[PDB]
């Protein structure tokens, strides 16, 4: 067929319950990361095709960056518990990546104040128990779909995404067939 289990997609073998519809991983440690969010826009392409009622969730991984890296899936805890996902997501990925001039907490902290965030605010989520309990979910999903890398994404629970089985010709080949595959498995 066009969409095939082990092509396009692979199947878990143990379905996980009241799994967020779709479930993006991710570091901003990760240089594929990076590339997923920065240049290819796989997240905003995935949602412009989603159907209606469907939400998207992004979730940030310990085990890149040692203790930063901890630091960053907190801060995103707070980003989410905010509601400022789209004013910290790309300063983040330069901020690790492109500037490097991310190297500790407060250096994350920085971004959010530059971004608009009070210091009051920020210093108040990052201390918070529903911060903690963010932090928690984040380290459970990643547990339940037992995640081995990132950039990655599960589709109602059931269903991973497998790039690696996809054109790498054309980036924007390769951005709508991901697209378009989160689609069919939203609807399978």
């Amino acid at each position: 067929a066009q969409y095939e289990d082990g092509k396009q997609y692979t199947t878990l073998e143990k379905p996980v319950a009241g799994a967020p519809q779709v479930l993006e991983f991710f570091s901003f440690f990760c240089p594929h990361c990076y590339q997923f969010e920065e240049v290819l826009h796989i997240s905003d392409n995935v949602k412009k095709k989603l159907p209606e009622g469907v939400k998207m969730t992004k979730y940030h991984v310990n085990f890149m960056g040692g203790d930063l890296g901890k630091d960053l899936t907190q801060a995103w805890a707070v980003a989410m518990a905010l509601g400022v996902e789209d004013k910290v997501t790309v300063p983040l990925f330069e901020g690790v990546q492109k500037t490097q001039t991310i190297r500790s907490a407060s250096d994350i902290r920085d971004v959010f104040i530059n971004a608009g965030i009070k210091g009051e605010e920020y210093d108040a989520a990052w201390n918070s128990f529903v911060v903690k309990s963010l932090v928690a979910q984040q380290e459970k999903a990643a547990a339940d779909v037992q995640l081995r890398g990132v950039p990655a994404m599960f589709v109602n629970g059931k269903y991973q995404l497998n790039p690696q089985g996809m054109d790498t010709s054309n980036m924007d080949v390769f951005v709508q067939q991901y697209a378009d595959t989160v689609k069919y498995l939203s609807e399978k």
